[PDB]
């Protein structure tokens, strides 16, 4: 909190975290004793911001019990009532938008120009579900012979959220917002690489007036996350991360019959037809590939450009990608920070390497970097890369890189690309730049993904649902649809007369 | 089909099945070669109705491929269009109500008095979802700055249903009805003990005008059901059965990220307050315990009666249970047939046995039986049993028996029973007989089950949703809610102007 | 009914009606005594099909009382139950599709090619609302401090429908379908020019199994219609006709605070941009102007064509309009029958006359006609007319003609036409033929009408709502929206504890 | 505004209004020149608070034009965007809750104990619809043969509200809240007796950030209100007042085909069964009759008590009514202020007078009053009256008094009272105090009113809809239902292929 207020004077390479990162029972837990720890880094400098001590069964359980208690109280409040508290929680995040954004940058690495949006996105989500709580309802149906039935929309109990690192504050908000609006209690575990901003949100909810313990936070990784999935008092698990893990999470959740939702990854296709408007199309390809160091799950990393315009398109886009400013993330003119960790950087580079080993032709970027500024010497920087000469069978076209690497591929006919676009086990997003009313919707209707952008890309409004198809997951975040994943319907049938018995 | 037309003259112990029970590609498959088989029995006589040859990977796959093809066509039809075919499929079942009902009895064992309802229930479900297909829709929202978004409600693909034996024709209908209304293709596997009536439904849909292959049927058990869960072209699994299995099904489904819904079992509580109306209450307890040989998942097998009325209640109910006619199921005055199999009978009896070994006091029934009629000598009959002197810790009060065995237990205060009622890992149904407006809803609101009957029991209207809480499963069957389990929403966001790019 | 069965051999100029046209209490009323009458004509021949005796207060009242009785019973049935009867009523209309269609032609005048669609449209509407009845519901909301509320969706009572003549059977169906699906009783008054097919529908509902008296029919005009609006036992009036009358109907309805819905007329604009596809655009203009002798309220009678394509468009469309076959309506190759009455014909011609007197330039049609066939000598025929050289101030561009008269006008820019298109007191429909995704929706969003077709026209699906804007009326027919105009919500709030009193 | 800030020291008989009461174009209009005026009074003292100059065509029109302009801008903002402004408008009313409440008392006359609730009710309504704006949407349906349709939920235009005096600030809020949430512009006319607090709300919206002119206010009466109904640029009229006027308003609205909603009066019945809980029942009768000097439209002024308990009920309730403190409204221990005007007081007394002249038996109250405090000597006070010995035919049982007068009547059987309860031309509200689950809902289902309270009364939550039945009006305020009265659906059908033309 004070660290958040210190931000106005904070700058790259200067900050250092010192608070405790575990939070339950309405306060930060000291987590005493040795307890193996992990270093969390400042992506732009490679500096160690602090250590993070992971939670074991003992801790986790307390977190849960804490939530459990609070739920009992919070679930008794009416929507109109849970609404008030939430509206305030937002108003607060609103008033600390910047400071929080700035801190978000230091641990995550994305540019503040982005970070700021990330947070507005966070408080809007809350303010949205808040206004949606008084709407929560069930039905009343008149049945044959005077009897009638009615459903009650009830909360699930204690909801566990397992977060990812590309949008720390935003994703946590996206899971708590609907969860609480519905009357549930929450316990979430931020990515060990980005444990700091999460707890902030938690404190804010308490500060807003939430019953002590409603929002808890446990730090840690695999071991921890597992404890959450196995804990018998968690009614729901909301996971966001890689497909491989999503698969494990779902399995463990089965042992208890837990409700589950998975927003896994993707290798989404962007389709460019010759009748489009190059500039907007260039922007799309661009916006669809390099936000947050290209570490965005919904990125159209597999760009299909209709052969006729391949040249002029590929020209302007290589220029534009080279014109991207890599450097201090806390700078407003910077357009790309460092990746999340060294391992990730090496992994992303390793991909570009094998790309050319498979025939790929690198038009720009794809190599380590070293900013002029001396303090960024140890940052995890690389230059945005644009591949050319790609084949549907190349590892880079098939695998989710999760780095700033764009694969451009030519195509000739509509029927052609559709079969190629949908030819993946993934199905998160997709896009299309064209001008013909029919082709637009038609292609939209035919792509097998959960989201399809038409003449734009990477927009993620709170008013609409968001989730995957196929192995990109199921369930939704944002939009009204979501409330059904954090509530259940009890059917109450009421006989107005006498029982019809066969005995 | 002809077997269905032969029914008017059919009678207990006379029939014998001879058709092939596997169905895909729009016809019955001969399933040649030895291929280990299983005997399906006529519960009322112990006779072997026929053998059933289970499907292996080869067969299953063909089933799926068949569905797969048909889906492509059926999913292209509009709701209003899929509606027409379905309305006819019902009209047909309607016109063969009896014959089908009669055959249902022979393999299942329940009395025709019940069987008939089971089928009306089947065609109503179809006729309901049919009228609901033209309603299937998504949203259109206006977004900031001229852009707008819209969701399309799309079918899942190929839906696999794994059925149970207590309501063969009804449950299959309950899974296909919504599935098809939504544009999906179906492949279901009836319980190996009751493979016959299922395929009938399948043929009817084809006869109604469904694209060849839309509804397929594969016979078999564990091995088979597994193949369905692992098959890469099945988008959804809809399971109904025991908790133990539900758990395995969910695990296998995870390997592919399949959509899943489980309508598992239960040990639901029936609450009787002293201010109720004994007769109706007696009927409830009765209706809540002995339909279909008491092999009903939603049965209030754990009856709590408020101490003051314990005597007079327990008196009239023991008399009534003894007054139940056990015999030929195809007889209209019969009120209980034989159980599904010998093993089940021995299992149900074994429970009563250990009950008294734990202190239970048998007031009636609980032993094998032997009807006067000579042809029913080998049937699987036992007499409806009513336990007395039960404790919350006795195995019979905790375990789902799935036989005609009622456990009566006394209670004193409201707060008392609630804690006791909800003290289970189950949460399917529950009931309450009282007269005070406040207690009714209040108790309703507090029970932790998916369904709560007030002054009645065992009613299951199509207009309302039905499913479990906790480990009784998740997802719903019937009611509007269900459509969300057989459809998904694709978000299509459309930019009306130019892209806002940070590059 | 028998007259309906006689149709297979019926032919233009041969038929003659002889049944009684008033219907209530579940049978046709003899309407004895002189009682001034009106001749109903066969538009294609000018022959008198029969006389029609109008209802006075006495009769009307009986109709109402009849409905009133039946409602009491019908409103007690559950949706699922009202559904069954309706599904049958359709199945019947389905099975007499042709014969009914044929008879529809004889009194109305439209070609059977159209008539047939009109009827399928009728039974689909019923079959649609039928499947929608089991869906009818209210809400259940949890309120602060334990209390809860719930709404019941209840029928209105006795609904009065006042029909128009351009689609006799279809419009009556469109009013009864939702009315009954909701539990209401209906009393409608067909247009005195087309009283015959209406009563047919009525009988069918009875034949389907509707409670005696639920659907009644009273013949007559102004006087009669008024009695309906003033009658104290009619809860709702559903009017379709001219604006002038809609206005009177609404006034009379006020004296009792009756629910009202008005589907008045219109002078809807069709917009053709230079980037469209001429053929489809020509078809649109065509389909938007000459169905049912151009006596369609939703016709885009004010066609705006972007200047560049004005010539080639105007050429092909004048040719096509001249290629329309006017003659025997009961002939399949006929594309236009005679108008509804002599007065209407003279009125439509009078408009074309004054058109040229104001500067209009007639490119074709616009004059009386006389088919070769001798029996059609006295029919009410005229040739489809296409005006050219029109001004926004000409009477023909401003007034609803309600005859086959198309006004083509040039335009230059988008902003231009929008201001011109929306510059009317009307607001029923509108259309736009263009190819640019943005312009399409954008223009759609900006037109001030209740319906907007994009690259087509005159389609009226049952799945979606239909009604006007401005002075074209309010309320909707078809689609789910409608149910809210035939039902009301009672709020039932239930206190679970004690009253909070300030006394 | 400053007057609002002066309130902390304000006291009965001290204040005096001096601001201008007309408001449009975002500021208070000086309304110069003589222009006949009307005195607005302080009910508790009879003092003249100020004069009110009514608006003529000239003024009104400017108001409208003002709204008209602002609408153009406000309607272009997205729900999420209109939401922000509204949330603030509330937060403001929230922060001035008291001062506003206090001022409300001075002109209206109700006690501050009530006034305070009135205002919380006002800001909640806004905060509710605000959170509901981002939810505003239409549908997307897939049609036969590739085509698809979609509806846009669009604002109406300029909405006119004609208010009543019993809840000045609350009712204005109840009309603006939904109106704006939907994108409309508003112009309302407060009751000439209570013109002051209205404009406050208006200013607040502007202060919140609403486009200049979106919320306007014109003072005046009949003449003025008429101008609103006739004005050609008002798309909707939302009226609240007497039945007689509601009827005139609807007639004038017809001349333009304006959308209309009427929340007229009522003579609602309260039913007390012998199995109830007297105390709560007494409170109900009480709360249902004497809030805001009994000048509440939803009051159960016609109390039916089951004969057996008539005595003990009637005893405790006469005592309680006598125990009501009449005096200074700005006092917290006061439970009833003075009525709205002298004429109203004389009218209410005149009713009690004729009551006894018809046989009524006055058990208490019913006469003028004169508080001890000297400053209240000229107030419009009378004592709460409780009639006894009433007949269904007495003028007092049939007419809406709109004063603190309770008519108690005995009854014997359920079927009896229902016929008697529903035997009225009114149908706004009704209540029932009983304990039997079946009777409760059953009676609820059978009463013919728009609202039915069960074991409580006068609760009016924002989460649920509120409106009348029969001649008590139509349309709803509060709850989700309302949004449909401030928005309309445009159907946009889009052809994906070629036109099917018959020419």
């Amino acid at each position: 909190a004070q660290l958040v207020d210190s931000m106005p004077s904070a700058s790259t390479g200067s900050v250092v975290v010192t608070d405790d990162l575990n939070y339950w029972g309405g306060r930060r837990i000291k987590s005493k004793d040795g307890a193996t720890t992990e270093p969390v880094f400042e992506p732009a400098t490679g500096r160690v911001l602090c250590q993070m001590v992971p939670c074991g069964a003992e801790e986790v359980d307390q977190a849960v019990q804490s939530a459990q208690a609070a739920y009992l109280k919070w679930s008794k409040m009416a929507g109109i009532e849970r609404s008030r508290v939430m509206l305030e929680a937002a108003r607060i995040i609103r008033e600390r938008r910047d400071n929080i954004a700035k801190l978000e940058v230091i641990n995550n690495g994305k540019t503040i120009t982005e970070a700021e949006y990330d947070i507005d996105a966070a408080w809007q989500c809350i303010e949205y579900y808040a206004g949606l709580a008084p709407t929560l309802s069930g039905q009343h149906i008149q049945l044959p012979g005077g009897a009638f039935a009615y459903t009650r929309r009830e909360p699930l109990g204690v909801c566990a959220g397992i977060l990812a690192w590309n949008y720390p504050f935003m994703i946590a908000a996206w899971k708590c917002a609907p969860a609480l609006a519905c009357g549930n209690a929450v316990v979430f575990k931020p990515s060990p690489m980005t444990p700091v901003t999460g707890v902030i949100l938690a404190e804010i909810f308490h500060e807003a007036g939430v019953p002590v313990g409603l929002v808890n936070v446990v730090q840690g990784g695999a071991e921890t996350g597992s404890l959450l999935c196995h804990h018998p008092n968690v009614a729901k698990v909301s996971f966001t991360g890689s497909v491989p893990t999503g698969k494990k999470v779902m399995e463990m959740s089965a042992k208890t019959v837990k409700h589950v939702t998975l927003e896994l990854g993707g290798k989404s296709p962007l389709l460019i037809f010759k009748d489009c408007e190059l500039e907007n199309a260039v922007r799309g390809a661009l916006m669809a590939n390099f936000l947050t160091q290209g570490q965005v799950c919904t990125n159209g990393t597999r760009v299909f450009v209709q052969r006729e315009i391949m040249p002029q398109f590929l020209e302007e886009v290589v220029k534009r990608t080279k014109a991207i400013v890599v450097g201090d993330p806390l700078l407003t003119e910077t357009r790309m920070g460092g990746l999340i960790s060294k391992p990730q950087l090496d992994k992303v580079l390793g991909f570009v390497a094998q790309a050319k080993k498979e025939g790929a032709r690198v038009l720009c970027g794809g190599e380590p970097l070293t900013p002029s500024d001396p303090k960024l010497k140890n940052g995890y920087f690389m230059s945005p890369c644009v591949l050319d000469n790609c084949r549907d069978d190349m590892t880079c076209v098939k695998e989710e890189i999760f780095g700033p690497v764009m694969s451009v591929l030519p195509f000739d006919t509509e029927e052609e690309v559709l079969q190629r676009a949908n030819n993946t086990t993934f199905g998160l997003a997709s896009g299309v730049f064209t001008r013909d009313i029919s082709r637009a919707h038609r292609v939209a209707a035919n792509l097998e993904a959960g989201t399809c952008y038409i003449n734009t890309y990477s927009i993620s409004p709170v008013e609409v649902p968001f989730g995957g198809y196929k192995m990109s997951g199921f369930g939704r975040e944002n939009g009204q649809a979501t409330v059904d994943y954090y509530s259940q319907l009890k059917t109450v049938i009421v006989e107005m007369g006498d029982v019809d018995s066969l005995f």
